[PDB]
């Protein structure tokens, strides 16, 4: 199997939009999923990539791939494994069915920033990799895209969050040499809170 | 005799006062050992996209004379009588001709969730510089990120908070925030980082 990472597009919305939806369904979020095809479209026709939302796509297909930034090229990377995979909504997403080409996961990412530093970094959102794809290399894969990407910039840090309890979480990113920085909290001024502000 | 005050959105001209400020900032949080920041790393870094769409910053001005109308949420200040000892005045004056000065900053850019329709702000530094504390210009300078957020139709404005600080907790709270306590951040720097560019992708 064959696998690469590139920049979504605005024509990339309808995978997007599913890959969210089933993470929402996984992550038991479906009531507060609002996010529409529209909004997700107007936002990658609206951001640059890399300085505002950004997602990388993972593919994948059985045959290889051919090898919309100034700074950014594909990532690959070659699998194998004559194991079938069950995967019965493939088709919604194929961005191409002649070349069977199916989007397997994304990272959701955009930058941060450093005062200290004076530099850029990267926050990660999400990183999904649908069920029939996951232990496979793919999500490390979108991880490892996203702080590739931040070395090649020049930027600072790459930063996400994890639930507390989560220590299967906690220990993987501790051993790829992330630090908790367990003394923060976050913090969060929506509805009408925020709607007071006028 | 009153102080004035506003807020408006740094353009590159302001990078000195801004390098300054977070100098000021390092220094109080006796971090200054953390702090490598340079003025041509604030300018190539801060400037690159339109006003809110990536890293944005309110200066907050005062004066003892108006400033005339060209981000000052609803005036709400106090202690404005007070002397001001303000011996690095000097060094935050945007223009030796008149009397303005900076006296603080908040530095905010665009969030995003994958599940809910509209952006949100993330606020990265809030500071106001010794003299001029106490007189509602913090609040307001939160304030105004908050209205901007109202305005542009985004649904949610954050920020961290230390654990211990019951104080700001509170505060936070007061103003109806949230702690969304279960989430703690990660953080990939320095060599653990570098190690990535050496993977074969």
């Amino acid at each position: 199997m064959f696998s690469r990472i590139r920049l979504a597009t605005p024509s990339d919305v309808p995978f997007i939009h599913k890959l969210i939806h089933q993470m929402a369904v996984f992550e038991r979020l479906t009531h507060l999923f609002s996010a529409t095809e529209s909004g997700l479209a107007s936002t990658l026709f609206t951001s640059r990539p890399f300085q505002s939302f950004t997602v990388f796509l993972l593919e994948v297909s059985r045959s290889p791939f051919p090898a919309p930034s100034p700074d950014f090229t594909p990532f690959f990377k070659t699998h194998n494994l004559d194991l079938p995979i069950d995967d019965p909504e493939s088709y919604n997403f194929s961005p191409d069915m002649l070349n069977d080409v199916v989007v397997a996961g994304f990272v959701l990412f955009f930058p941060n920033y450093s005062s200290f530093l004076s530099k850029p970094g990267f926050y990660i959102e999400d990183i999904f990799v649908r069920e029939p794809y996951r232990r496979k290399g793919f999500g490390s894969m979108l991880l490892t895209a996203v702080a590739k990407q931040a070395v090649k910039m020049g930027y600072g840090r790459v930063e996400w969050v994890v639930l507390d309890w989560n220590v299967n979480a906690i220990k993987f990113y501790e051993q790829m040499g992330a630090q908790i920085l367990q003394e923060w909290r976050v913090c969060r001024l929506t509805g009408d809170a925020l709607e007071a502000f006028d």
